[PDB]
């Protein structure tokens, strides 16, 4: 039951990223044209926690904002991989790490207004480094290692840019106070 | 000092939204072709809090998705407008609201990896309906009116969907502590 009827979905661009520029008539009778990322689609983001309290992050240069932003591990859900799978591979990707057990956090949109994206947030337990990491041509970022003290302070300061790694860090407080890690 | 160097920039499209297709040389010397929404572009997000402690929000198709998404009133910052100005006229238009006080929340990239887009969150204070909503052609939603505890016993479930208001939410939570109206 949409509000909107399409007339026509035009594939703008495929790769890198898929593309729509779609032609519907809208609950006015009107027409628009209405541009965006089609899903289904999604990523997952994984904020690890090591057994000393401390998170295992990524300082990684984001083109489009010019910045490198210190960011919880993520990555785009491969096709027929599930959100969890994706989370523990983009974890031993981005960081060379492991760990235990994954709380699943709320999923959300993170620009429902041109992506029909969902993020999947999640709190990796006992999270170590086993081996180097591997990355796409493409990602450039560092792994680093901070005390969950300073993460949330950061968080509470304003200083964390990223949305999805502040709203997964919000999400994981309540866990993070729960098992005595926070 | 950006470590990928510009080999062309193509505009792919200039509205509804502009869209660019960068060829540039990345760190690794070698080319890679990147699809983005480029800057500098922003909008603002406004969490309208009333005198009895409800908040005014908005019930909005999203087309993308294909869902009506609970979220706080939004919009883009029109040029040479300021994010406060453009937080007022927003809440204005859509909810028919105006307020007091506009507190200034933490700044955030809803999503780096492809736009440029910075979200100014605010809390407003002291918020009245005084006049009907001014609608854009393309934009369908309702507004309504909740209690601030149901709205963050919502989040608290996890089924605040938006990342925008779910963040402007958490960011909003101490203030609304502090002045008594949660
Ligand atoms: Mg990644
Ligand atoms: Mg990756
Ligand atoms: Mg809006
Ligand atoms: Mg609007």
């Amino acid at each position: 039951m949409s509000p909107w009827e399409r007339i026509l979905l035009e594939e703008i661009l495929s790769e890198p990223v898929r593309l729509v520029k779609e032609r519907v008539r809208t609950h006015t009778g009107r027409e628009l044209t209405y541009v965006y990322r089609p899903g289904p689609v999604a990523a997952s983001f994984v904020l690890p926690v090591t057994e000393r309290g401390t998170a295992l992050l990524v300082r990684q240069y984001r083109h489009p904002t010019g910045k490198f932003l210190l960011e919880v591990p993520a990555g785009k859900v491969d096709e027929g991989e599930t959100p969890e799978a994706a989370a523990r591979r983009e974890l031993r990707e981005e960081v060379g790490a492991e760990a235990e057990t994954l709380i699943p956090l709320p999923s959300f949109h993170p620009q429902p207004s041109f992506t029909a994206v969902v993020f999947h947030p999640f709190l990796a337990l006992k999270a170590r480094v086993v081996t180097p990491p591997t990355l796409e041509e493409g990602e450039l970022l560092e792994s680093l290692e901070l005390p969950l003290t300073e993460v949330y302070a950061l968080l509470a300061k304003g200083e964390i840019q990223d949305a999805s790694t502040a709203l997964t860090l919000f999400y994981a407080e309540p866990h993070l106070k729960r098992l005595g890690l926070l």
